[PDB]
């Protein structure tokens, strides 16, 4: 019997590249706060971990900070996945699955995460699967081109993202495609594709 | 309810400094193994995580590797704490508590863990406490002098531990005292103190 098992409503995960408009899309649901559990913009947690900006530290020095940063992403997603609600609907920006299948995998490929750091994160994912219930009934995938993602990133202008290269977003885009369109990853529930260009 | 709640027998934790004799002490129960769940020598997991020696890497480069290493230590302890058994007694070498209250404390103090890494591990520890059940009925404390621990470490001669100085063991000793003697930490059930010198 897993933690939070049987405590969760029908759950929708809002996914897509950085700057695909996940927060914008979820903002339309806000007037319905009373009926829907909305867990949005988890990045604010990562930018301020009791005063520490892990997002900043990660981009400045990935070979040292990518590991703690992803471990903390994993935690905050878990907190949101397992958060109690009395409501019939929960909608989340991001999920433990995108952290794992896109970000962690990409950082393994680019060498930000050495094998040992990758292995530790992966062993955690496996234990989490056996011990903690992650409700997932629908994923809405905001599909975008890397060029479009890139312009939104620049317009929003997060200081931490000011050095994010187009190639990185191309890498992440394909990984979202692998996961949500080509079913290269084990995880499976309904996916609704939307054009966010 | 938390993961593993109501699944665990009376649980004994064996604690003490590096080289204090936890495994040696647990060896005395080997003939009772069919009636006691015995989880010994977790360092063997940390020396080989699919071929990666996390212990070795932590000691060669703590500013980089102490974080992922402590994260994996935490995981493996948790795997042992929550492991199913039909036996009426469980005895474990180490616990999540000594990893948190002794090793992580010391690595933060000596600057092996930056605030960001420290904060990440602590946020995990907090969530684990909410989500995962850790059975703890007795701690047996194999109390040693740092000097004797040092001798035993040198005799055993783990290559990973070749550069461990007496000062490090003195530091850990006072953190074991702080927790198990002075009780300046949260719970810790009853403690039975043994002279392992
Ligand atoms: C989920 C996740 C985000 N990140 C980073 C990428 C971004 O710099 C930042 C937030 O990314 P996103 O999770 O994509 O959030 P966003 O607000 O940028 O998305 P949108 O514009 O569609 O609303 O965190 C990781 O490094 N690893 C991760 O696992
Ligand atoms: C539990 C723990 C151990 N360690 C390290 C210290 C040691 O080098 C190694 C194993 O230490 P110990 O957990 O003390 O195990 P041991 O086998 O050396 O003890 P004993 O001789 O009493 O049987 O792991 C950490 O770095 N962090 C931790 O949280
Ligand atoms: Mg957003
Ligand atoms: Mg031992």
């Amino acid at each position: 019997t897993k933690y939070a098992e049987g405590t969760q409503p029908f759950t929708v995960l809002i996914e897509g590249n950085i700057g695909s408009g996940k927060t914008t899309y979820l903002n339309h649901f806000e007037k319905y706060k009373n009926d829907i559990c909305l867990l949005t913009e988890p990045v604010e947690k990562w930018r301020n971990v009791n005063g520490v900006n892990l997002l900043e530290l990660m981009y400045k020095d990935p070979k040292k900070w990518a590991m703690p940063f992803q471990s903390y992403v994993t935690l905050t997603m878990l907190q949101s996945h397992t958060a109690p609600t009395n409501k019939k609907l929960k909608i989340m920006e991001r999920s433990i699955f995108s952290a794992r299948y896109c970000f962690v995998e990409n950082m393994r490929r680019n060498g930000s995460l050495e094998q040992g750091m990758y292995n530790t994160l992966e062993e955690w994912y496996k234990f989490i699967e056996e011990s903690i219930h992650v409700q997932a009934d629908l994923i809405i995938y905001l599909r975008t081109s890397p060029e479009v993602a890139y312009e939104r990133i620049r317009q929003r202008a997060r200081s931490e993202e000011s050095c994010v290269p187009l190639k990185y977003l191309q890498e992440l885009h394909e990984l979202h495609e692998d996961w949500l369109i080509h079913q290269r990853r084990p995880q499976s529930c309904k996916v609704l594709v939307l054009d966010a260009d």
